[PDB]
């Protein structure tokens, strides 16, 4: 893993020929359903997880993770939730990774049980790192410089994430303490929020303006200005933009006015975005520049390998059309 | 269980301040506590051990209750957990008598992985036992389905009284942060309005709508959402984060939203001016202007005295405004 995110994404894209970003946002029902299904089926999927060589290379509680499932429930009741949570994530990754340009894990899904889910998240990032699959930590972080450097450490040193999401409403100077580490002279990549998928996203992103430009345009320009100041792209890193898969006019504007920007686009599947429109409006011939994120539509499907294949094939068909 | 509004008003009646003590321990603070404690025969850990509510923390209590020499020899893997939690307990023990509320910034508790989240849980349990109003400062923002997870973590797991939120994505997220329809539960939040970072003008002031700077638009929309959720009827509220270094905005906000709740960081380490901030943001229900002080207390070698001086100063200024 000795290459910048820009180069890592380019190589993978060249290898697997897609821009599918698979979202791994397991909720409590997903974990419970997994536990239930595995008990009913002789734990087939966990046994398959246990086969995989890199499972021996994760950091946290291997002594538990590598135990036989029927042992967990019988002798390790307190470690049960950790075990089934972690094995669910490993299962999704094992089934879908061959279709994924990148995986994006949203931090919110890993925190609500306290420390246990952060052990899971750490093992998920360790695992993806070993598989050499590009990663995004979706955490829409924001704070003053002194405070955000703690997120930089968590995300880029502890998890060894390739990138993260950031909300720059507080200002762009925070990026100096996220995309750059002055002590180590390391650079990192991020996606800043530009236009989001929530139904009332226009209220600030579009209604606020300076002169005749809407906030989302100003914010995108300011992010880019900070990327140039930081020399990110000279260091094979970048600041890109989050633009929702339902925001078809904004996607078109962003791609038109910032031709070579990297775009991360959530909102397909569960949130009902239009894939043809989104992919067409954000298209770049280096299509790692238009990451299409699909979470629940893959992870909540009874056969996530087949779900990921469907989206992979659907995307590639639209990619072929754009040519 | 009466609501944050009531908790704040009642604590203010008991202690007569609006000091909010920030508990943001960094690695150097934990390491420096560990060093000091060794050099003074664990004077402060010994004191921590003699307090009643240590016996009520949820996570690894046995470990916390052990003597420091028994940890260092027999539980070395728990050493960092032990010293991190005991630094937090020490600050709380030395300063809580002066605090209207404690604010913990999440960022300080995550960068070592899970260990600091167990610490954070124990901290919130300890504060809850002492009846001290709490704020989790995490500046959350996401789509509704996602932020429900932060509602659970913050308000069900930590049992925080409130949190901070960034509503730049939109205000609708607040329905899944300050309200739980299924359980009929209501919670309080402070939204970012004007922040302390040097370049905060870039979007907060330079963007506008109608004839008003963005920070005013955002404050108004947050209040619109608060009334839609009927928080104040359930003794909760949506309040504003306004920097202690942002006098014009504080003045504008206090003038145009007369009865709003304001959280004001930026005094001490970030150089705000306590007198101007407190005058410009003043309200006679002064739990409505919480002055946050983090590093100027936690990085002071005599933190009880540092809290005391802020308390005394706030009180003399609160006297001036009558
Ligand atoms: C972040 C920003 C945004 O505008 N929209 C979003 O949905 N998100 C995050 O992206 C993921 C969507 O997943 P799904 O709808 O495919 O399940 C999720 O992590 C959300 O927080
Ligand atoms: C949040 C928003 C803001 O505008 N300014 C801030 O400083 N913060 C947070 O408040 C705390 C300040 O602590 P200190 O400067 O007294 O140490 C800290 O948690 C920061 O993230």
């Amino acid at each position: 893993g000795s290459m910048g995110f820009k180069v890592k994404l380019e190589k993978r894209r060249n290898a697997i020929n897609t821009c599918l970003c698979i979202g791994l946002d397991p909720d409590e029902k997903d974990i419970e359903n997994f536990m239930k299904n595995e008990k009913e089926n002789n734990y087939n999927n966990i046994k398959k997880n246990l086969k995989e060589k890199y499972i021996n290379n994760v950091s946290i509680k291997k002594d538990i993770l590598l135990k036989a499932p029927d042992n967990i429930i019988r002798e390790e009741k307190s470690e049960e939730f950790f075990y089934f949570f972690n094995h669910f994530c490993f299962y999704i990754i094992n089934e879908t990774n061959k279709y994924a340009l990148t995986f994006k894990m949203n931090f919110a899904f890993y925190i609500p049980y306290g420390s246990v889910g952060i052990d899971v998240l750490k093992n998920v990032f360790d695992y993806l790192y070993e598989l050499n699959i590009p990663t995004i930590l979706d955490m829409k972080i924001n704070d003053i410089g002194n405070t955000v450097k703690n997120y930089r450490k968590f995300i880029f040193e502890y998890l060894k994430s390739d990138s993260c999401t950031v909300n720059i409403y507080m200002g762009t100077n925070m990026l100096k303490d996220i995309c750059y580490d002055e002590e180590k002279n390391k650079y990192y990549s991020a996606f800043v929020l530009v236009k989001t998928t929530n139904p009332d996203s226009a209220i600030f992103q579009k209604n606020l303006s300076l002169d005749n430009k809407q906030a989302y345009v100003i914010m995108a320009q300011e992010a880019l200005n900070m990327s140039s100041y930081l020399n990110l792209e000279q260091n094979n890193e970048f600041i890109g933009f989050v633009v929702g898969a339902n925001s078809y006019d904004e996607m078109n504007y962003i791609r038109t006015y910032f031709p070579n920007c990297y775009i991360l686009s959530p909102g397909i599947g569960a949130q009902n975005g239009d894939l043809h429109k989104t992919l067409t409006n954000g298209y770049h011939k280096s299509y790692e520049k238009i990451l299409i994120n699909i979470g629940r539509a893959i992870t909540k499907n009874p056969y996530p390998q087949k779900a990921a294949q469907m989206y992979y094939d659907q995307i590639n068909a639209i990619l072929k059309q754009n040519m």
